[PDB]
């Protein structure tokens, strides 16, 4: 089976390197004992390197485990070591191994922009939106242009951020390999941020989707994180939502709130409907909402902080 081909030659690849911690410029040889659990983050676990001091995230992967989930998690594994480069990736700092186990240590990030969403109780300001805008599309356009990968699930739960004002992209579990820059799996995502051309093919005799509906899922999640809710936080139901999303317009920036012209262009243009005129991440980077938080000098790591330390947990 060459599924079952490259999911070993992927795991040799790996275990060559395992053994070791490369974290802060130094490489240190690191086992399990070498760790101080500090709980689960609904398996996920926040560690400190005993070594170091650094505060890690630690990922589990079971020989006596789900197979589909070892296969998510390797999927990950992989996509994350082959975007080291990348910025707005967030890193692995080494593996190592267990009888029964694989320990994965990953860059602990602050928190996601779910949960920021709700510790606000209402919108994320503008200034925070743009940079996050920036880095998503860099990471997303990165994962298509250099890996052939598409996501396929953009939500505001994928987006982290931390102390130092970093964003950056995590969890492609459930990414894709494009092939002739189409995708298949039609199980692969989170239904409320779904395209409505994933929701229903224009034309069911060539079902596959593409980026572009990846482009959907970052509109809607800006939609949510610009005015504090969900589109369509008042449906009762998932087949209701996606009932929406088919029948009527596509969310906007409501106007009334005075969001600038170029970041209500740039949502209206992520939610086209019909996904022939939806713009890919090539043409995104050249939208002006784009060009001006590029250069902005924007203090994401102080507004972070502030609401970090004014919120509780949510
Ligand atoms: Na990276």
């Amino acid at each position: 089976s060459m599924e079952s081909i490259e999911i070993d030659q992927k795991l040799q690849e790996i275990m060559k390197q395992t053994g070791y911690l490369t974290i802060g410029g130094q490489r240190y040889q690191a086992e399990i004992n070498d760790l101080e659990n500090l709980g689960e983050m609904g398996q996920v676990w926040k560690m400190r390197f005993r070594k170091t001091g650094h505060v890690i995230a630690v990922k589990q992967m079971r020989r006596s485990g789900n197979k589909e989930e070892n296969k998510r998690i390797l999927m990950d594994l992989d996509v994350v070591l082959k975007s080291h480069d990348c910025p707005y990736i967030v890193q692995c700092f080494g593996t190592f191994i267990t009888n029964t186990d694989v320990f994965i240590a990953m860059e602990l990030m602050g928190t996601c922009a779910e949960k920021l969403k709700k510790r606000m109780q209402g919108p994320i300001p503008e200034r925070i939106l743009g940079k996050m805008t920036v880095a998503i599309v860099k990471a997303l356009y990165y994962l298509k242009e250099k890996h052939g990968v598409i996501h396929r699930d953009v939500k505001p739960s994928n987006i982290l951020l931390d102390e130092r004002g970093q964003i950056k992209l995590c969890d492609f579990g459930i990414s894709g390999r494009l092939v002739d820059d189409k995708a298949k799996d039609r199980s692969a995502g989170c239904a409320a941020y779904m395209a409505p051309e994933r929701i229903d093919p224009p034309d069911p005799t060539k079902p596959d989707y593409d980026i572009r509906a990846d482009v959907w899922s970052l509109g809607i999640s800006l939609v949510e994180l610009a005015t504090g809710q969900f589109p369509y936080k008042n449906c009762k139901t998932d087949f209701e939502v996606l009932t929406k999303v088919l029948q009527e317009e596509p969310p906007l920036l409501p106007g009334h709130m005075g969001f600038s012209g170029d970041f209500q262009s740039f949502v209206k243009d992520c939610l086209t409907k019909d996904h022939r005129k939806r713009p890919k991440y090539n043409k995104l980077l050249e939208h002006s909402f784009i060009k001006r938080y590029e250069t902005l000098e924007v203090d994401v790591a102080s507004w972070f902080k502030d609401v970090m330390a004014k919120t509780e947990s949510p």
